[PDB]
């Protein structure tokens, strides 16, 4: 079922979370610093989530993965889980 997914954020700050519709927005899960960058690791489903990044407070996407506007009219990543 899931796939183990390795996300990374690569353009800075101190604190970065994840949220998005692959766990219907219900929580935050953190990156962990490694060297430049920031990873956490999702199992996701097959299919398409979108997700967006809280870093150090705001909420971000990353600007080198391909976006959506959601429903609520914010600008979000997509991914799509083969
Ligand atoms: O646990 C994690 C977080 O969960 C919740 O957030 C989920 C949410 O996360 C992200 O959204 C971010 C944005 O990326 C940020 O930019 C910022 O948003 C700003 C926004 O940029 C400003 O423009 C402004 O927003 C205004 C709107 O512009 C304005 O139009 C008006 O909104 C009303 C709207 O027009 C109506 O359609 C309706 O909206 C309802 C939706 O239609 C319905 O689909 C459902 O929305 C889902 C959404 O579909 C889903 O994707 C998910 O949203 C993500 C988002 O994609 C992502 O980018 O979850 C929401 C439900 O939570 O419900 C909608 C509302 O019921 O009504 C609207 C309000 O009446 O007013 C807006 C307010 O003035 O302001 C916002 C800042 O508030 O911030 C958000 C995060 O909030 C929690 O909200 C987080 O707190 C959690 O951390």
């Amino acid at each position: 079922q899931a796939r183990p997914t390795v996300i990374r954020w690569s353009e800075g700050g101190k604190e970065v979370f994840i949220s998005g519709s692959f766990n219907n927005w219900s929580t935050k899960i953190p990156l962990i610093k490694s060297h430049n960058d920031f990873v956490a690791i999702l199992d996701l489903p097959e299919g398409e989530h979108q997700y967006k990044f809280f870093v150090d407070g705001q909420w971000v996407h990353d600007p080198s993965e391909p976006v959506v506007t959601s429903q609520l009219g914010t600008i979000n990543n997509l991914i799509h889980v083969k």
